[PDB]
């Protein structure tokens, strides 16, 4: 469940990361779109485990961006596991286009009776983090509804419970 | 994970072993009772409950999912622990893994040890260690872990709460 990725400083010295620290351990809460970090596929709510080879456990948000600032050399390694807070679920518009479910300030509120996301098992208070492959974090609602109505039929979400959501930003 | 369906026959006193909870318009398993029909066919403590004899459990109360369970003239699709996931760390040269707990919550990371390593979390509460741990005293959790190659299942204390 863990893989190394290698980020390679901008020319302005920068990687487009913001880390923030959660239970003793230190998670991806900004990816800069177009970054050295986006770049090598990081993305919100990814762990990091180790910088430089380094462990991140215990660290502070202050400490781990510390680290990165004085990090030597162009390179950066860091041990990541991917998205564990988060889950995927799969489901296909009805003929009409819904889906199934509501949702308001990007969390899930309710699920539509009978829908695709009844049988999927789709959860409320839990945040929609992406859609069929990308970030909706930070968008309105407005903007989620229309990239949500930019159809695909088939419709795959990640989701994060709102709890923990709410602790990463 | 995805999904999975499992066949259930009631035993012989027509019981299940089963208590489910509603949680975020979801139906969860509460408590599996050891050696039940439930047990058997691999239900586990966060498991989620999809459907019921083909019907969505989306929304419905304990109590619904309850009573339609009783009333079952069984099978269920499953979502596997949605809330859990698992971490594998190797004993110490002195056999430790890495971490303090306190009933049955990880309360403390060990520096420079395989947890700090595996990025284990605190505020987590220990669902299985394989062995099922729900309900057990710390000395027992202890046991198991004491009795090299440790994978544990763990679960945000915050879900863990509601869910019991």
């Amino acid at each position: 469940g863990i893989r190394e990725v290698i980020l390679c400083k901008d020319q302005d010295g920068k990687i487009g990361l913001r880390l923030k620290s959660v239970d003793n351990g230190i998670f991806v809460q900004l990816v800069q779109a177009n970054s050295p970090a986006s770049l090598v596929g990081l993305r919100f709510g990814d762990q990091v485990l180790q910088i430089n080879g380094e462990n991140c456990a215990g660290w502070s948000s202050d400490k781990a961006h510390k680290v990165l600032k004085q990090a030597f050399g162009e390179k950066i390694t860091m041990t990541i596991r991917d998205r564990p807070f988060e889950r995927t679920v799969t489901m296909h518009k009805d003929s009409s286009g819904h889906v199934g479910f509501i949702f308001k300030s990007g969390k899930i509120t309710s699920i539509v009776k009978d829908s695709s996301a009844a049988r999927n098992g789709l959860l409320t208070d839990h945040h929609i983090c992406e859609i069929n492959g990308q970030n909706v974090i930070g968008l309105k609602d407005a903007q989620i509804a229309d990239i949500l109505s930019t159809a695909g039929t088939v419709v795959t979400i990640t989701i994060m419970p709102a709890f923990i959501f709410e602790h990463i930003i």
